[PDB]
């Protein structure tokens, strides 16, 4: 029996391979998470089938507590693994079994260069510059439930204007380029664009300390096996090599 | 009540200074003590803190038997292990780690003004000695490492028995008294380098690890503590808790 792997298209984690031949099966995909998935399959000795999740979402719960996206697939036993930049959160951990993190990140700010803005505190105290995050993502949920006075003031801004929240990273990146808009985005993706689009930069440091984990249904025996494999991959400096493999662009002066 | 095994290690678990004799859990204070009180209240359990007898974190011997807090958890003599216990693959095969409550990496503790800039600089030369705490997580990393730089560095530490120190307190002195660089976890480096302005961190972080709460394998408290640690992080409580205990006179 092969494992069902649900995932999403997100640079540079999972991308479509380009080729002259028509590609079938797992051959269609490439990226950091694809290399990580082949490495886990190598260590644990299993075959898998990659399926893009249909609703194209990571996992948010509605007012009635029901989930969507990849997290729902794991809950409904419709998938064995969720290999994607799936942020480890307490609410998601109460529904699925996260492996230990394979990559660290924190929430930060994507914005233009040449601005006296030095922190998220500067965005909260002003109104001319609009800010937001990907709707129903981990970052937006952080601001929604946070009690820090600065982040409470920022969430009142995002929730009041529905256009402040973007559908995905691509729209948020586009909005920071076409309007006076700052995107609250996870640091790993910020590092990826700031090395390829020299117009954008990171503002301030990291506001929190989180990680990406491999999602499994609760009670899955593969969680602890993947955790140990991720630990072996880190100690062998291989998570370091394959991250530098996909994150290194031309750079920005 | 749950039995919690731990170790004396600044600033995670320390003896609370007092004129009168302290008994029970009142004897201890520190970051891990504050974390345990926070976890105990969230999960609603009572506990008894017991310093592990052999005074060790957890290493394997020649016969494969564990010692320290890890063995304490395997033999079910303790329910939780609240200490700066580094999450490693070999330990994860023996106990159930919670998700990390603190991030750290291996780095270098050495004197200021010295030319050494990285661990690779230490490997290429021989006049400046280097090592780590014996049978700790750092030493075990170099012993099993296949990276060519770390394979060479482990040959150096193992060749001269004095390169391995007994604990952090002795290792800090060897950087303060000899031409010696200590391979130390970054969180402990950050703590001392703000108290002893003659020491500094050489280079960046060599790897990326974390401290986790140890439980016996199959413990129902693992996920409960994991979720509680995640809530503590999202509520900025782990940030307040670390800043409280990472004090010092400060160094320019
Ligand atoms: O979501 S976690 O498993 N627990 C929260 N943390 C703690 C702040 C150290 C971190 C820090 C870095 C990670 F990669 C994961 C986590
Ligand atoms: O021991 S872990 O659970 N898995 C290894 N990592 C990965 C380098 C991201 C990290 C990074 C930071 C942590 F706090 C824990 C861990
Ligand atoms: C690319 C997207 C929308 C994902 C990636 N990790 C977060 C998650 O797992 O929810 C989202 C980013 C964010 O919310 O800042
Ligand atoms: C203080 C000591 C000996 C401990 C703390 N964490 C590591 C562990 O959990 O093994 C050790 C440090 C190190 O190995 O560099
Ligand atoms: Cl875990
Ligand atoms: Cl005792
Ligand atoms: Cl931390
Ligand atoms: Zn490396
Ligand atoms: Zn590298
Ligand atoms: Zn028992
Ligand atoms: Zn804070």
């Amino acid at each position: 029996r092969s494992l069902i792997v649900t995932t999403l298209l997100e640079e540079p984690f999972v991308m479509f391979r380009k080729s002259d031949r028509t590609l079938y099966g797992n051959d269609r995909f490439e990226g950091y998470c694809i290399d990580l998935l082949k490495e886990l399959a190598h260590i644990l000795g299993f075959s898998y089938e990659i399926r893009l999740v249909e609703d194209g979402k990571y996992g948010a719960q509605d007012d009635k507590g029901q989930w969507n996206g990849m997290v729902k697939e794991l809950i409904d036993h419709k998938a064995d693994l969720a290999v994607a930049p799936l942020t480890i959160t307490a609410v998601r951990e109460k529904a699925i079994d996260f492996s230990k993190p394979f990559m660290t990140l924190g929430v930060s700010i994507l914005y233009r260069k040449g601005t006296p803005i030095d922190s998220a505190d500067d965005l909260a105290k002003q109104t001319k510059i609009e800010y937001g995050a990907v709707k129903d993502g981990a970052t937006m949920t952080f601001f929604k439930k946070s009690k820090i006075s600065t982040f409470e003031k920022m969430w009142a801004f995002m929730s009041s204007k529905p256009s402040a929240l973007v559908k995905n990273n691509e729209e948020g990146i586009q909005r920071t380029l076409t309007a006076d808009y700052a995107l609250l985005m996870e640091s790993t993706t910020i590092e990826y664009i700031t090395q390829r689009n020299c117009n954008l930069t990171q503002i301030g440091g990291l506001i929190d300390s989180k990680g990406y984990g491999i999602g499994t249904p609760m009670g899955s025996p593969y969680r602890d096996k993947i955790t140990i494999a991720i630990l072996q991959l880190q100690e062998e400096d291989k998570l370091h090599i394959m991250k530098e493999k996909w994150w290194r662009g031309s750079g920005c002066p």
